[PDB]
């Protein structure tokens, strides 16, 4: 039973209705940056005792923080911005949350209704702008629609395939007094009828049937399984099928397990891509068959019966035509198949040890390899040390680039929602604010931002947010003085011709630039730089043991390449297993 | 006669056609940030000897730099970004350039044509997103359309009412070889027929007629006069009409002149708003009648014959219905009226000294006033010192907030395109990157960023750009530890209830946070902080005399308010002339 701060017959500002609507949704944390068109909302936020605001230094940092809050908890992330430039600064985050299916609710202020369309001060048609990069958006035209729209927004952002929902609120609606009707019925008749049903036993038994008939089965696990950790693990015990995970599904099945094929795809392991290439049954659970994973669609699992389970009917058969499909919650589908596999255990006699050995041979012959050059710190080894000293229990957020892939390869995530990384959009500057949101969602957790010197500096202003909010955010900065991922493609396909990929100072060419330690110093964050590989273990240990925020500038040779690499649009026979920029 | 780097019969990559298309447009500087979908363009940029790339650290910094390049030169600014997150990071700049009518050409990379619509890697419908916040945009579907689209883009961005034009280029189009046809005809038949004609002598003589019949004429000069500096000055000699300028038109008529009413509007001087309130002839040249200037439209120039000259027919009569209108270039309209006023000089006998004295009385009774508290540095006085030591010849870019208004009030700009500030959108984080673009456009000029501690930190990452590019950018940081403009509205209309407007550290409440000097130190920029008013003159002099970049942290008491202030939607009789937050 909810307790309001106002009488049931007492009129209150629309902004106070908006905030209370968040309270009834269980919202404890918001990332709001104030502005002229949203001052009423910020005033109403101070009157709330249950909602905490984490003030960022940039609205892109605010929405990225809401993402980290969401990806690392399963809750929806809530960011609030003002009209005009405040709203447009959320755009990268909205498109990011859409492509990665992150539950997110963005509230933007707006000019008064009579000023809309008149090119008013700090006015942009944010609804018209964001319609193609959100799951849905609203323009509140009456104060009485606030309780219904906010309920629909949270329902749409979290149910089905999650995504971002933007709610544009004009200033006059925030000031207008009203008595909210919390018993309103949502106007989502078509969307709720389109919601998938629990999976039938008919479809589930045909899948278990195909599992017994198969001799080379591979699990293709993606971001749709982040809530099916236990159900997937139980499913693997009953089948023994190896698990190949995507960049988004990392942690769903423990990466340190003997049945784990780790990540597959363009920068996936050689054995994971081998398993899918030579499989006869591909169990695609919670994936969307991205070109980063498949490459050439005709050659991806070219001799496999493809079972695809997805809660979005639009994804089933979009890129890869499956044999058997199940449109519904993969969590329920695993529960139904676990009871079938458990009762009919002795009837099926499932044993794929021959197929597993065929893959375990590939593990030994083509594992994840990195080269150590003298005393220079290899970034892969730096991440592996972070895995050890944290026991694989840390929440890892990353930027985008070489360091993002190495954080995916050389860290063994044991649970889902430990791995926070922009996959679909691939937005740099994501790691640091996402670490902020993850730490507020998980205060007693180890949050480490494995960032790159290009990505880190983009939203470096959020270091101020980390200190002011006193968040124990660790920044493992893998500094290579380059836009490494773009530099790697320059070495491979453009004869190492540098096209504006060096981030340092050409005058002082051998000096590390900028001095990221002084960025942390400016915001009162203790920092340190480690260059020699011997000091690396003690440096990372100091970062973890030192309470509060900490930045560790880990210098790395820039000639490193992410391996292995399947070129874009290529097949498994085009995999690059060796080579760098030397 | 243009000289190509390729034979007229030699095939070349579409990216090389794109870059050469820029060369034929006279483009010398671009602000490009590389990414996977635009690597071909960046490779083609290195082959160009005439086009320089200024690599920012954030694409929002890139587009804002293109704005400063444009507003401070009259040329179009050119920014280039990759697909997905690179493109979405341009959004705030595009909407900014649209509302302020800044000539700007944005080029975004895109996934290959066959991948569009498939939710591909780093794909966003940037054309669908930006259609409502650009003058026009394109999606290049064939390599042969590049020479025509780039020509149309620059023509649309610069002709008529300027604005931003985005050109989305897929990756396969950049790689495809072709022989460009530079003699292509632009497909803009309706837009060119809609282009305004030179003004008729019929309309111009009726204006001069109304000038002689008027006894209280006021000039309402805005951003449309930035290229009519001489024509407007000559027009004032022949009429003697006082000049009230907008936030965008600052510098069109010298602010230090005896006929200058300085800025009018919400935060405009008392005498400028008085002149418009009690005028009988309002010569609105190059304005759009913003609510920041008019407030309540019915009371704005309620007893004045309104002559409106604008190159956009959509603006004539949108908010304020005029008596006489001229749809065309105000530069030509002034030339035509100057010949009429010069020949018929003795016939007209123009003398408004009675009206000028009525205003000069208001200048003495209600001037721009600031209060000095002990030794605390008043920001107004700090800007006035910058005016002295630079002789009013510096290029000033600002953020958005209290410091933006004080930079508009207490600096006497002598020429147009010295004042670079986000007016319509009002985007924070604009000053520092715009200063970058202005310095590259005007290397031998004094470029000073009068930024606020909130705005400055948003795009603080561009300090690295300033050092790497060795730009003599001065940063006059007016640090008040608050979001001052939002704080001012809290004091006036919300009983000084702080709603997330303090930017410092609440733990160390009296410590200046963050330490902006260390931000400059991180990027190898010499910096200094001045707190006592006595040291202010020497500190600013050191900033100017020290070659290269320099950051000056000017600490100011946060209780200052921007005065005078006409509340939003109010009239002249509601002007607030005194008060602060103490
Ligand atoms: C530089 C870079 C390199 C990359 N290279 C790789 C790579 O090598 N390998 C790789 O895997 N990724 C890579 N990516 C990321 C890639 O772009 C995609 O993010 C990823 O390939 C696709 O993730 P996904 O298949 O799990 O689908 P997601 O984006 O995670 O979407 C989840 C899917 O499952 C469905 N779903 C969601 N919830 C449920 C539910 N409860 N029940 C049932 N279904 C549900 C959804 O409808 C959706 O289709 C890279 C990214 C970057 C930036
Ligand atoms: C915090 C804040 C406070 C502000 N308060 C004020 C204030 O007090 N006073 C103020 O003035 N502004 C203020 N503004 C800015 C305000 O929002 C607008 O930018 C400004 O009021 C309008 O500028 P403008 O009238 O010159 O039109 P512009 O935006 O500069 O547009 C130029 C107009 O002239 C036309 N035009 C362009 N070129 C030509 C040409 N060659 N020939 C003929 N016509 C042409 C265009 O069609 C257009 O209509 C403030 C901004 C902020 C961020
Ligand atoms: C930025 C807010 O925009 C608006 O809401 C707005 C826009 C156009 C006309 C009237 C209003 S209003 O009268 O409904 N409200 C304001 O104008 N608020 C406002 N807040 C701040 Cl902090 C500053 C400002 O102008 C400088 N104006
Ligand atoms: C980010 C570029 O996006 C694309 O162009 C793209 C998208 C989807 C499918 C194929 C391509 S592609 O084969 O036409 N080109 C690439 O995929 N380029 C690319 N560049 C970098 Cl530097 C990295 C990368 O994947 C990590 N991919
Ligand atoms: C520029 C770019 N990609 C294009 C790009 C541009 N801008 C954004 C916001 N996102 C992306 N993905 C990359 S992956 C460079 C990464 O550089 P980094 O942050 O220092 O990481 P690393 O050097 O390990 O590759
Ligand atoms: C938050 C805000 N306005 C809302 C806002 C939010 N975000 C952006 C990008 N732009 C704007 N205009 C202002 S004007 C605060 C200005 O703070 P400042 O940069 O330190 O300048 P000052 O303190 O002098 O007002
Ligand atoms: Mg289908
Ligand atoms: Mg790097
Ligand atoms: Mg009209
Ligand atoms: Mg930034
Ligand atoms: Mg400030």
């Amino acid at each position: 039973t909810f307790i309001s701060r106002f009488a049931p017959d007492q009129p209150r500002k629309g902004a106070d209705i908006l905030v209370e609507a968040l309270e009834r949704q269980g919202v404890e944390t918001v990332f709001a940056y104030p502005g002229g068109a949203s001052m009423e909302i910020h005033q109403a936020l101070t009157r709330s005792s249950s909602i905490r605001n984490v003030l960022p230094r940039h609205e892109q940092g605010g929405v990225f923080a809401a993402e980290g809050y969401a990806r690392s908890s399963g809750k929806p992330g809530i960011c609030i911005a003002t009209s005009g430039p405040g709203a447009t600064n959320l755009v990268s985050g909205l498109a990011d949350a859409l492509l990665d299916s992150v539950p997110l609710v963005a509230i933007t202020g707006q000019v008064t209704r009579r000023m809309i369309g008149t090119d008013a001060f700090q006015e942009t048609p944010i609804v018209e702008v964001t319609r193609s990069i959100t799951k849905h958006n609203y323009l509140v035209m009456d104060v009485e629609d606030i309780p219904r729209i906010i309920e629909e927004a949270f329902f749409l952002a979290t149910s089905g395939r999650p995504g971002p929902v933007l709610v544009d609120v004009p200033k006059d609606i925030q000031q207008q007094l009203a008595i909210p009707n919390w018993e309103q019925a949502m106007r989502l008749p078509g969307y709720m009828s389109r919601m998938p049903k629990p999976p039938e036993d008919s479809h589930l038994e045909q899948i278990v049937r195909l599992i017994s008939e198969s001799k080379k089965p591979v699990l293709y696990v993606g971001g749709g399984c982040l809530n099916s950790s236990d159900e997937l693990g139980r499913f693997v015990e009953l089948t023994g099928i190896p698990v190949a995970s995507t960049l988004m599904g990392l942690g769903s099945y423990p990466c340190d397990d003997e049945l784990s094929l780790h990540m597959l795809g363009m920068h996936g392991t050689v054995y994971a891509n081998y398993a899918v290439e030579h499989s006869d049954l591909l169990l695609a659970f919670g994936v969307r068959f991205d070109d980063r994973v498949t490459g050439k669609l005709e050659a991806f699992a070219s001799r496999a019966k493809i079972v695809h389970i997805d809660i979005d009917s639009a994804e089933i058969g979009k890129n890869k035509t499956p044999h058997v499909s199940v449109c519904g919650d993969v969590k329920l589908a695993l529960q139904g198949m676990n009871k079938v596999l458990e009762n009919r255990a002795e009837e099926l006699k499932l044993d794929f040890g021959v197929w597993r050995n065929e893959l375990n041979v590939q593990k030994q012959k083509f594992p994840l390899s990195f080269k150590t050059f003298g005393e220079a710190i290899p970034p892969q080894y730096a991440i592996k040390v972070l895995d050890e000293l944290t026991d694989g229990k840390a929440i890892i957020s990353t930027g985008v680039g070489q360091h993002q892939m190495w954080a995916a390869q050389f860290y063994n995530y044991k649970k889902p929602r430990q791995w926070l990384s922009s996959g679909g959009l691939g937005a740099m500057g994501f790691g640091l604010p996402a670490a902020i949101g993850a730490s507020v969602a998980n205060p007693d957790a180890i949050v480490v931002d494995i960032d790159g010197d290009g990505s880190f500096i983009m939203n470096v202003q959020e270091l101020a947010t980390i200190r002011v909010e006193n968040l124990p955010v660790k920044v493992l900065l893998l500094n290579n003085q380059h836009l490494g991922m773009v530099m790697q493609w320059e070495d491979r396909f453009y004869k190492a011709n540098r096209a504006h990929t060096f981030l340092g100072d050409p005058a002082q060419e051998d000096e590390i630039f900028p001095n990221m330690l002084l960025f942390a110093a400016a915001c009162g964050i203790p920092a340190a730089r480690v260059t020699k590989k011997a000091d690396l273990r003690e440096a990372i240990q100091t970062m973890l043991d030192t309470p509060g925020p900490y930045l560790l500038d880990v210098i790395c040779p820039h000639q490193e390449h992410v391996l292995p690499m399947i070129p874009s649009g290529g097949t498994f026979n085009d995999v690059i297993t060796e080579g760098d920029g030397r």
